[PDB]
């Protein structure tokens, strides 16, 4: 009773008309970058148009954060975070790094 709002969950934002809703990160890379930013920045949910440094990010914090991305197999630098503050824009500039490869899946060296 008392007008049950349980059914009334219809927000529906047509477009990103204000950085809040319709800002949900779309893609595996956007979610990889989002998840790791939500740990180091210690946020509820960083969105696609969230800027790292404004969201409680620092150059020092960035030095730590790039680390998780290295382990994810993406080359992350301080220069890339200052050049690409936006989440989706930084997720766009990430290249697949060749990891150290502890288990050579297919790599025969010379005896």
């Amino acid at each position: 009773g008392t007008i049950d709002y349980q059914a009334l969950k219809r927000r529906h934002t047509p477009e990103a008309e204000n950085p809040a809703e319709a800002d949900l990160p779309q893609g595996d890379i956007e979610k990889q970058v989002a998840a790791l930013w939500q740990q180091l920045l210690s946020t509820g949910n960083v969105t696609r148009e969230t800027d790292f440094f404004q969201q409680g990010g620092d150059s020092l914090l960035a030095t730590r954060l790039t680390g998780q991305l290295h382990q994810a197999g993406y080359e992350a630098q301080l220069s890339d975070l200052f050049n690409h503050p936006r989440l989706a824009d930084f997720a766009a500039t990430l290249r697949k790094t060749d990891v150290p490869v502890e288990q050579p899946f297919v790599h025969s060296p010379e005896d």
